[PDB]
């Protein structure tokens, strides 16, 4: 399938134990896609002071369209020193590994895979 319905656990930035997916734009996108497939991916909602508490490169989910079955359609865009790799809509949040942190919510998304 080109798209996969996922429910992403929304984590508070100060709870997150593993604050990024790796060390290159290509690695963080690879790792983000593997974690999304394995159900081991969390979402941090971006507000003032969140991103400086996380590790670059960042992986964003961005709205790719204006929402089947409650699931907002999204795609991945990475960012490193102010340059983005990809072009998409509004940021739903930043992706991080999930290693058992208690979420505050779930975000239903349709991921272009």
């Amino acid at each position: 399938k080109t798209h996969v319905q996922l429910s992403l656990p929304v984590l508070q930035v100060r709870d997150v134990l593993v604050r990024g997916f790796g060390d290159s734009v290509e690695e963080v996108l690879s790792e983000a896609r593997q974690h999304l497939k394995d159900g081991t991916c969390g979402l941090v909602e971006v507000e003032k002071g969140v991103l400086p508490q996380l590790e670059q490169p960042y992986v964003f989910i961005k709205r790719s369209d204006a929402a089947p079955h409650g699931h907002v359609m999204v795609e991945l865009v990475a960012e490193l020193e102010g340059i983005q790799y990809g072009r998409s809509g509004e940021t739903l949040g930043v992706l991080v590994p999930h290693v058992g942190e208690i979420p505050v919510a779930y975000r239903k998304v349709l991921l272009r895979k």
